[PDB]
């Protein structure tokens, strides 16, 4: 067996689907979008028996800015790792992660994260990969708390408009709103979400995918919505193959801190879902939520669907 | 609003599907099979606004034997409880569970369980209903550990026959094997699984659904398998609407304690899956597993799919 670099995306995707495709169905469009467009220092290492790919790991170091946040070179990420089911418990996973980690470490990484990267596939260790938690524990990763993708079928329920205080208006974004949107993001959400807006606009997100809430003329919050016409495959619709026809999604969503706890998030969410419902969306996903916020979406009939465990390894000095 | 009994199964099922159907799709066939055939003292209480069903609870007391186990009247079960999404946080869930619990308590229940009943729908509180854990906590239920349904697509992987010691044979059950099977169950699995065999044979399970492992002529273990021809809807295939065409399942599975840790469970599992694979099964589920056994199935590419929390309320004396 040999470990070396591979960018044979269709062999990777094939191996991905054979092993975990039931619950994380991958397609080449999504795989290439997320790998190729990522701006971090990144690599894919494969394990090979001659010409046959039998495992891989994808890994990154934080070298490119996230909005106003500077890149912290101390942070590295394991985007994914899979060994084929017919070659398990032969040390191949260990060799792949040893190679990833040793490279990262030499390049200055002191904190290693399971998923959560830019252009991630997973916010953390998926519950469906719960047995890998022990694999990571053996290597010195510590298990932390959970995040959740939520699912709901917006075609099946009617909701009541929350009671509208005056001056506030919710509308899909127009091209001329971009200036104001970026000023709002620089003020209120100036890290990863600011950078997603920059990147996603570069890779095919359209104004129709963004909903803005304004007080008078000022942008005070946003949501990102997705349907089967979106040109960018974003995290809510990564697993669209499980969601049937007329799939959709929502996330992220935020309100300026000085306007919180007035029912304005609930209004923005209500209006965002009506837009989707009018676009004939049925099953849709709200991705990468914390436990404490689940009930905010659950009033609109969303339920937890997938769970991911955050996990972190501190490199010893 | 009024709380009273209801056996209007199609209104119940409708309400079930509107609220949680995305993740627990119900059909009337399964609903009626599991409610009507249950042998425990059982009731359904609904909440009504005039003629409109707006919530329900299904509950049971352990009054009928489980194989060699005597019924313990101290144990009661909440099979399910749902309030419609447009009537939440009005105390309706509280009123429904107060009525269930007060009845049970007067009838001698001291221990109340969330799911896990005979003809259950849930082994415990589903992860998709994680926010209800707080609802149950407020009422004095304590949260315990998790069980898991596992999923795999048996059409996508080839497995190698484990190495066969002599005298042991795995074959689908024949009618004349019933005597020996029952003797084995009375010896090794004389509780719930014995009773399931008795009941399931009464409600449509066929010999083709049971695989036996024998040493010489003696039955030393079994599995239950399911495909789209089974006449009984058992727990592995409760959620067959999520599993596509050519769905199937497996569980339970057991080996006589004196033959354990010899690779015989693995052989039985291997042979059971080959039978399914030859029956052209694709996605299939292994239901209600403990954490410690997941890897036994995971060698055959099964992954956790759904998670349920055990929860128990002790009635104060
Ligand atoms: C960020 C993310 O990518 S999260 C998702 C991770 N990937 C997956 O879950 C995909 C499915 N699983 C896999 O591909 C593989 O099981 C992997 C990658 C997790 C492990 O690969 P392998 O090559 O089998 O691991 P390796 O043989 O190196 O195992 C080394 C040790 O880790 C531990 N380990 C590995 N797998 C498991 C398991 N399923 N349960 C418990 N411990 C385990 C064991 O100590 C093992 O040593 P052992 O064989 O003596 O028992
Ligand atoms: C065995 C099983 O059946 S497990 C599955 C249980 N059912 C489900 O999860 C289905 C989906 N959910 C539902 O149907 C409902 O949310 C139920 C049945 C859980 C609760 O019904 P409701 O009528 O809304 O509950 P009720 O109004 O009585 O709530 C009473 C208290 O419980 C607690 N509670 C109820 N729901 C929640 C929640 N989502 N999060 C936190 N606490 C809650 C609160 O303290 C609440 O009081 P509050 O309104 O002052 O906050
Ligand atoms: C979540 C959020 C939009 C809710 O808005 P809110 O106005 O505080 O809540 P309301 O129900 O009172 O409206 C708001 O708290 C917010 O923007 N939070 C920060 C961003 C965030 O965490 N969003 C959720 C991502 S899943
Ligand atoms: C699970 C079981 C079949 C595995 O068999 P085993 O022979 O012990 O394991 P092998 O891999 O050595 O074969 C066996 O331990 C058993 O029957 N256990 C009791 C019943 C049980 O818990 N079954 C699993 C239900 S999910
Ligand atoms: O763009 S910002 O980085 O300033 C705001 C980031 C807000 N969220 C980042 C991702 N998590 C994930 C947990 O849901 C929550 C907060
Ligand atoms: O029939 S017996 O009751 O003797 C054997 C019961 C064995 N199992 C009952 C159900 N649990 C559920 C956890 O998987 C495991 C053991
Ligand atoms: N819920 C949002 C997601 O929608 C988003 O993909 C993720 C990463 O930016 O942040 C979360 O807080
Ligand atoms: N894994 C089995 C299931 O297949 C079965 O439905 C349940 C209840 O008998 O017992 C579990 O141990």
């Amino acid at each position: 067996m040999e470990i070396k670099e591979t960018y044979d995306f269709s062999s990777i995707v094939d191996l991905w689907n054979k092993n975990i495709g039931t619950v994380y169905p991958m397609n080449l469009e999504l795989f290439k979008q997320n790998y190729i467009n990522d701006r971090q220092r990144k690599k894919i290492m494969g394990a090979f028996n001659g010409e046959i790919l039998i495992g891989f790991v994808i890994y990154k170091q934080w070298t490119y800015k996230s909005g106003s946040l500077k890149p912290n070179h101390k942070i590295g990420y394991i985007n994914s790792i899979i060994v084929d089911i017919n070659f398990r418990h032969q040390g191949i996973g260990t060799k792949l992660l040893d190679a990833a980690e040793e490279e990262l470490i030499n390049s200055g990484v002191k904190i290693l994260r399971c998923g959560s990267d830019t252009y991630h596939f997973f916010p953390g260790i998926p519950l469906e990969c719960l047995p890998s938690e022990e694999f990571f524990l053996v290597r010195g990763y510590k298990m932390q708390d959970y995040f959740y993708d939520l699912i709901g079928d917006v075609s099946k329920v009617d909701f009541k408009k929350p009671s509208i205080k005056d001056g506030f208006k919710v509308n899909v974004m127009k091209p001329e709103d971009r200036k104001g949107l970026f000023e709002f993001l620089e003020k209120s959400f100036s890290g990863r979400w600011l950078e997603e807006f920059i990147e996603f606009f570069q890779v095919g997100m359209k104004e129709r995918d963004i909903v803005l809430i304004k007080y008078k003329t000022s942008v005070i919050g946003f949501s990102h919505i997705y349907d089967n016409k979106s040109s960018f495959i974003g995290p809510p619709i990564y697993w669209k193959a499980l969601l049937g026809h007329n799939y959709g999604g929502l996330g992220p969503i935020g309100i300026d801190k000085t306007y919180r706890k007035q029912g304005l998030g609930r209004l923005l969410l209500y209006e965002s879902l009506q837009i989707l419902k009018k676009r004939e969306v049925k099953k849709m996903v709200i991705d990468w939520t914390e436990k404490d916020i689940i009930n905010f979406y659950g009033r609109f009939n969303f339920m937890p669907w997938k769970a991911y465990r955050k996990a972190t390894k501190e490199v010893k000095d």
